[PDB]
């Protein structure tokens, strides 16, 4: 039933369910400062970390002495109303050690803060989804090894860069109002804020791309704390997520704050955007 | 500070935000059945209705016998993640009571579940914005007498009806991610909630549009419980709403479930609508 | 079927359950001073206060002239497991200045008067003259919910509820009542006993099953423990309100002719045939 | 500082603290058939119990062999303003049938036992026999946060707990005790009294302010009032891992063999130098 039961690194795990239940209160209501230290302290305690790498800090977190770790943190513990948590766990003494390829997490997840508190998490075998029973005060399984759509029928980005798109974005976003097999052109939905977009798609399928622009050459997305996980979840959904040249687990992180392209959802849906950029 | 305080009809107002503050509790966890319920007996009882009429039920209620009052409502219980409620409240036997133009309206607002529980509340001096403070069941005054950005920087539409629209609405979207006087384009955002649409554009200005294409030939967005009490909200903080032919709160209804065009938003940008609309 | 519903005192009301609600949410989680200052700073914005008493201030606070209104308010903010908030309401009759002397009137003249329970729930006794009415807060609403319109105290109860660990120091009135409790010469089996040392519990258990509560005075509290003004006050009008009655051993409590602010007096109420039966035991040893 | 991080009996505690969670829920707001329904089924999809003995239940719920584990538990789903759940953990140790026979220890074998107690907060009291830790529900959470580790009662109180109603059913030995208390014949002040009627908030005020607190035999029930099984020996458990003292009168309550589910035994606890006095009259009158 609930998530605790479910939940080593077991411990860091319910200690991050801690930060984000703690967090989700206080949104229900300084407040990007206040959610960091809240995970940050979470994970340093419960005694499993050895590196913490925030969006908020822009150094790498050692925690230090009579707590070292096996597994290394990358997480946004604020990210944006609908608000949302991210964050990814890694294996392996310093900084170095959360650049690991996405192809290395342990377990990633997200929180998303919004009508109500929804977590999605993995550890290699699915995607399950949390719902967070508030006059309980724990996660509850709502639904065990969620699976994406083969293919959506919406689409999500801001074309408010139209101008400013690779001309395969431009093609591809055309075929999807102007599709000439006879079809229907898909929906559009873009709320811009990173989870609950990610959240969408996972549960009803589609696309959603934050690719490289002329004034965000190399994206806008973080790599380490929020390309990677929302990438894990998406391609143990059995999605895809590509940076456009690479799958986005596979990229080699060079720098915690890196900023990458970012394109995922149904396989379909993301096939079709990767012939569009291979045909440029 | 709290609502209750500000806050005859004053009785139906209370009434009303303790459907609001039940419906969200029930939304942070058969749901669209049960908050018309709720909203449908708070209102009936407080002993000031005389008719409602709502999205859920498809005739008009008239509240009846040991309680009638002076007050009509329209509303939508639930709406659609962000879902939301609607309201307006109209002064004055049977049915044809509603269907007083919006110019009628005594009382609108708007609650908004999403990362906190916010209310947009007006009875013609202004809007107020009242947040939910969940550890004291009150809601509490954030802002007061709020006004909309003379221009904004967000257009807000689905895009995917693109292949559908008038001339007018693609010239104008055309013109917000194509500027040719210089500038930055605009940004998008849909969230594709219509609460939480109108609850940004009311806070961040810009525009947001739901208008006739060739598939709703008299729009999508019902006029009595959604477009009539959003239009209120968004003229008392000084913005525009206009169906692009009239003013919205000047369509005198013809039917409980009469459909509607919608752009509001700030005056600036929809009167740059306005003037593309009418080259056509 | 809520409170809000279901009423210038009406706002004055209103800032007292909002700091009821605040204080509720506070004890499930030093935190007298909070509670004290939810109450005073709720009270004073509410516009209806100009004299307020309280348990934690030596001095009555006076609403500046801005937010001056017509009501005296006497509380104990937080009055301890289960503890409780106690207020009466006056209004102010005399127009001279508004001085401590405003809040010195005999409980007869009680406007209103409450107490909250914080226990397993959160209940609030009320009552405004006609009748007590009991609320229970929804923590799902962030309301509360009426639960008993018009609660009437029971003819005569089975419980007796005091600190026998003062027996040595009972007066013989107080003495034989207990006796004639634990060994009845009637026939009857005695009363059981309760005592949970915080008075709103005591008291509201009182209301709800019935019997008699005691904090009579004894030789190491002459003139009793217990505070006339914010907490005997108020429920001898509760009590009383529910048709049960409340005494000091002599007199009415809501007769006594407050002197001080911070006054004591002996508490004596419950069930009418409890109440009575003290009563002869008290005649008969002045005598 | 979380309950949930501090720790197969690991999950089992792990289901009872959901299960009381849901309850403390429920009580804020036939309540009796919920909390035993919400604590049967959590125990039971632990995957850990074999037996449960429940006070609700005439019967021990045998758990079907598929969720079967090792572990008995006996429990008081909700025991009672102020009430409470309570609960005992054996560990099965005759590998023949689960019967209940397998509830039917004595208490010197309990594996882990705990109350919750639903007042002002709700609280948890919680040992597995490296003493006692105590716990607060943060309701911003949805968690338990640890508040006393290594709680240690009072070697001396000044509180008596009972019910002096049944002063004409006591034995002499009671008789006696509560005299000195009320009446020291060693120049000390008298102890108070208090008593709640619910004893996990009577045995909690022990636990936390020390002294004393008794439902002994009497002649209206002569093995006494409380359960052994899932009331006396879980509270003589926290009481002992505490430092305090657990008696039948005759016998520490843990020494007791049941013979059966739902029986009865005299309970006298608390600081052990009150405890100790009790004895003493209890073995200067048997003589």
């Amino acid at each position: 039933l609930t998530l605790t039961r479910y939940v080593e690194l077991t411990q860091l795990l319910n200690s991050m369910l801690t930060a984000i239940k703690a967090i989700s209160s206080a949104v229900r209501k300084k407040l990007d400062v206040l959610s960091n230290s809240l995970v940050i302290n979470m994970l340093q305690s419960s005694y499993s970390t050895c590196v913490l790498v925030s969006e908020e800090n822009k150094d790498a977190i050692i925690t230090a002495k009579e707590k070292r770790g096996k597994y290394v943190v990358c997480f946004d513990p604020l990210d944006g109303a609908s608000i949302g948590t991210i964050f990814a766990i890694y294996r392996k003494p310093s900084e170095k050690d959360a650049l690991q390829c996405g192809r290395n997490i342990v377990a990633a997840g997200y929180a998303l803060y919004g009508s109500a508190t929804l977590v999605a998490l993995s550890t290699g075998q699915g995607v399950d989804l949390f719902m967070l029973d508030p006059a309980l005060g724990e996660f509850v399984l709502v639904e065990k090894d969620v699976k994406i759509k083969k293919k959506g029928k919406i689409y999500s980005l801001n074309e408010g860069y139209a101008k400013y798109f690779d001309a395969a974005t431009t093609e591809y976003v055309q075929k999807k109002k102007f599709p000439e097999d006879g079809s229907a052109p898909y929906g559009a939905r873009y709320v811009g804020s990173m989870v609950a977009d990610v959240h969408r798609t996972l549960v009803y399928g589609g696309i959603f791309l934050y690719p490289a622009n002329q004034k965000s050459p190399k994206g806008k997305l973080r790599l380490l704390y929020e390309c990677n996980p929302v990438a894990y979840i998406i391609e143990q959904a059995g999605g895809l997520a590509t940076t456009g040249t690479q799958p986005v687990l596979d990229v080699k992180p060079e720098a915690i704050h890196q900023r990458v392209p970012l394109i995922l959802g149904s396989p379909e849906d993301v096939q079709e955007y990767l012939t569009c950029v291979q045909k440029n």
